[PDB]
This record gives C-alpha cells, structure tokens and sequence, in this order.
C-alpha cells in the first residue's frame, strides 16, 4: 500500500513517462528468478506478449525509501544502448509497492552462464563478452553515469547472446549476498572485492573505479566465474591492495588481456585506461581470435 501524491511531483512526472497499467502486466509470483534485499524478481509478460523480468520493491515498506530509490533510478529511462539493460516501465498500483519491469534475459547473468559446465565458453567467447561489457560501460561513462557495482553477476545475456550491463538504476540490488560485506568504511554492504583501492579508502566511486571493477570482471570471465581473492578476508582486501598485490593471471588469459587487467588496477586513478581505450584495446585482442 503506497500513495502517489506523497512523492515529489517532478518525480511523479518522470515515472509517468514510463508507467505501465496493471491491465497490461501479468506477474507469475510462483516463478522466482532472483531474490534481492528490496524484493524478488519474477517472470512476467507485458501486453503483443513481451517476456519480462518483474522486480518487486515490496520489501521496501516505507515511502521515503521508495522515493529515494525511484529518484535515483529513474534516469535509467533515458539510457539506450544495446549493451545496457533498458527499462520497459514501472507498474504503479493502488495497493502494493511499484513493480519494476525489465526485458527478460534468457541466459541470466554472465557469471552463472560461464560457470555452467555444459556451456564451456571458449577464450574467444569470453573475450567477446568482455568487449560487449566495455562498450556498454563506454556508453554509461559518456553519460557521466557511475555504476558502482560492475561485476559478472550483474551483466546479463539475452537470447541473441547480447550482454547487457545491469544491476543499476531501478534494477539495483544485491542478488548474490555472498559478495557484499559491511567490512568497509561506509558500514553498509558493499562489493569490496570489486572496489578500487581508493574507493575503499575514500568511500567515493568514480568512472575510474568502474574501470577497476571492469578489470576484476575480465578476470572473472577468463577464470569462467571463479570468485576473486578466495583466501583474502574482507578484513584484509584494502591492505592486500595497498601492498601492491593483484589478482593473478588466469591460465587461459592471453598476456595482452592480463596486461589490460593490470592497467585497470593501477593505484593512481588517472593512470588507468578509459572505457574508450578499453574498447579499442580489447577489440584488437579479440580480432587476433
Ligand atoms: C532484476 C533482475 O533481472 C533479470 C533477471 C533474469 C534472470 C535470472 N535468471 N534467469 C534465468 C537463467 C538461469 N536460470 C534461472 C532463470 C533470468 C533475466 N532478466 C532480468 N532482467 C536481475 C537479477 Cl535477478 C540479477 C542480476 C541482475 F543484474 C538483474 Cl538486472
């Protein structure tokens, strides 16, 4: 049970650009495809029948939470890139929290996809995916949008095997709680093993800290979904990194790709490549395959 007139009126305007009428949407509450802190994700169809993922915000009880979340996430509607997850719309209803409607990604997240033993993606496949992520990160960077949680678990694969950078905006949530820790300066749950050393030190996230995360993401690809720093405690990641230590070369990571990875983790944020640079670099590496 959530009210409409209780929100900032400018936000209600923005949301109404992308409103879905309950009549247009069927949600299958028996078909859970994800569980987040804010709510579950379900199979749904938007009618002309589009298969979608429906994110419930029903664990957000309070209106001040909903407003803040919608305010921060609504910018998602003004993004359009084939390597960025789009927003189909927000279904507002008279009783219950707003439902966030997204395109259904048939192959789920990149991490579970590449970990599936029947899939056995080749080095070429894996580099391909990585290049697709860099392209969507390039777009977001150009919009001055800082992701804050770039990771393989947060990039989706559609039915055409197009990678969509996700878990941002109205989709934002922790869908794998194993990888978020309160052992950081902010005190709140953060993906510490994906975060730039400076972000751990200063609490600030930037496009250049997203590049650091992209480096970790590439490493996840080449390892086919191994968890980074398995013997480093969340208590220790900052000092591990301060000591100049880094994720080691995956067995089937080509040397130029590891080189790229090391550049992404340069202690000096100004020294790391742009996503523009990363696209060119990985594209050339891709082309050797
Ligand atoms: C909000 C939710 O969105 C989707 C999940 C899924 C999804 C999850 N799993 N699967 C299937 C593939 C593997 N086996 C279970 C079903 C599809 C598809 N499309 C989505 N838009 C989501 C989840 Cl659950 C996890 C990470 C994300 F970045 C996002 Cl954005």
């Amino acid at each position: 049970h959530i009210d409409l007139s209780a929100l900032n009126p400018e936000l209600v305007q923005a949301v109404q650009h992308v409103v879905i009428g309950p009549s247009s949407l069927i949600v299958h509450f028996n078909e859970v495809i994800g569980r987040g802190h804010f709510g579950c994700v379900y199979h749904g169809t938007l009618l002309k029948k589009i298969h979608c993922a429906v994110k419930s915000l029903n664990r957000i009880t309070d209106i001040g939470e909903v407003s803040q979340f919608l305010t921060e996430g609504i910018i998602m509607k003004d993004f359009s890139h084939p390597n960025v997850l789009s927003l189909l719309g927000i279904c507002l209803r008279s009783e219950g929290s707003p439902l966030v409607v997204l395109p259904y990604m048939k192959h789920g997240d990149l991490r579970n996809f590449i970990r599936n033993e029947t899939h056995n993606p080749t080095v070429k496949d894996l580099i391909g995916f990585g290049l697709q992520v860099a392209k969507g990160m390039k777009y977001l960077a150009s919009k001055k949008f800082v992701h804050r949680d770039l990771a393989a678990r947060n990039c989706m694969l559609d039915e055409k095997f197009t990678v969509k950078v996700a878990d941002f905006g109205l989709a934002r949530d922790m869908y794998d709680k194993e990888y978020y820790s309160v052992h950081n300066k902010t005190g709140a749950k953060l993906p510490v093993k994906w975060m730039a050393l400076e972000s751990l030190q200063t609490q600030k996230f930037t496009t250049k800290s997203d590049v650091w995360s992209f480096g970790v993401l590439l490493w996840e690809l080449m390892t086919r979904g191994a968890p980074p720093y398995p013997d480093v405690n969340t208590f220790d990641i900052t000092v591990y990194l301060l000591q100049g230590r880094r994720l080691l070369q995956p067995e089937y990571c080509p040397d130029p790709l590891y080189e790229v990875m090391l550049k992404c983790w340069h202690p000096k944020a100004e020294m790391r490549p742009s996503f523009s640079e990363l696209v060119s670099r990985i594209s050339a590496i891709f082309s050797t395959f």
